[PDB]
């Protein structure tokens, strides 16, 4: 029966997809960049042999979604969605993990100083306004600075780089933590340390 | 420790290779062309995961990469290749599953001939004599048939695509058969057989 088949196939692919996610968080918090990105394809790969997913799972593919567009962000897809990989990390965030407000908050506020400071960073300032206008008295200021290609302003070593990558690591613990129970790294785990 | 932890994850990679590999060859079998198309992406992906292959792992590895060719068969790789997908199936055949002669010989030729014939049934007969002469008295007569555009030919009748079809079908069986008892599916298995 494909039936009894294909319902086997799809708790395998759940375990799967839990695996992928709690190894693509250690991955950026390590800052094993081949090895995100690898098991980011291999996610982005099992993702497709689901059709219906449940709340938890829902949840699991756009903290893979968000870890994906800010590993991206320094870096096709401007044509499809016509954004930064950081403005799609916050299109993201804006619907996931919102119940910890504080963090929430803070993570929010860092990626979008960071979707300009980022453009800042690489010569291109009139995309620093460009993502300045799609995001945004405090505008007038952040606009001086864009125009006067401020990039070592005092606000945007507060709202810095590694500030917002420390505040995300962080928050990347907690979805590591919670998932370091999963049913195939628990089995992986049991064979390694029979071994041994 | 990352050494536990990337063992961990070596051997999850492993237990997911046999899983997808199972996936594929059902799919093979039943004609599951959309099914195939992503399991083969997602086995694609999981092979990444892995840089030091078994004996067991490379053989299935090897079998993935034969039946996604003779899934490609009628269909950039040309480019890369210089060859057909059936002469790439070809090429990857002659050094797997060898022990079974009797049935190795027999899907051995029947791909020799759906090579070309493949070519023939799609109008293009610069090609099929260009994969004749890749891979080839007996000549005289094959190559009398591609300048002839003799596409149904008593002799591509007993080769015929069907025919080829059939026999790696029954080949995939004994490989399905081998890996019904992988971790994955047993266990994915037990827990629809509890719910039902
Ligand atoms: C849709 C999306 C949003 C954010 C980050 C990545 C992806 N994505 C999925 C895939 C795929 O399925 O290949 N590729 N990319
Ligand atoms: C990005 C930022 C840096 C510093 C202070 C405030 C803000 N900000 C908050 C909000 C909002 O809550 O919408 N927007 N922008
Ligand atoms: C190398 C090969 C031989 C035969 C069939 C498929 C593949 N292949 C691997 C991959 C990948 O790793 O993406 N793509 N294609
Ligand atoms: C493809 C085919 C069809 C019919 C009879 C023989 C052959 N063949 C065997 C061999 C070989 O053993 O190399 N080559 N070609």
């Amino acid at each position: 029966d494909a039936g009894l088949v294909a319902e086997a196939e799809a708790v395998a692919a759940g375990w799967m997809l839990d695996f992928l996610c709690l190894s693509l968080c250690r991955a950026f918090r390590d800052g094993r960049s081949e090895d995100f990105r690898r098991t980011r394809n291999s996610a982005e790969a099992i993702i497709h042999g689901l059709s219906s997913l449940t709340a938890c799972q829902l949840r699991t593919i756009y903290i893979c979604q968000f870890l994906t567009r800010i590993a991206a962000g320094k870096t096709q897809f401007e044509n499809d969605e016509r954004i930064t990989p950081l403005e799609s990390a916050l299109m993201i965030w804006g619907s996931i993990e919102k119940e910890h407000d504080k963090l929430h908050e803070e993570i929010q506020n860092l990626i979008k100083i960071q979707a300009i400071a980022v453009c800042m960073e690489n010569g291109n300032f009139k995309e620093a306004e460009e993502v300045f206008e799609r995001i945004f008295p405090f505008k007038s200021k952040l606009l001086m600075i864009i125009s006067q290609k401020d990039t070592f302003h005092s606000f945007f070593q507060h709202f810095s780089y590694n500030h917002m990558m420390e505040k995300i690591k962080s928050y990347v613990n907690y979805v590591l933590s919670e998932k370091s129970s999963t049913f195939l790294m628990k089995a992986a785990a049991k064979v390694v340390e029979s071994k041994r």
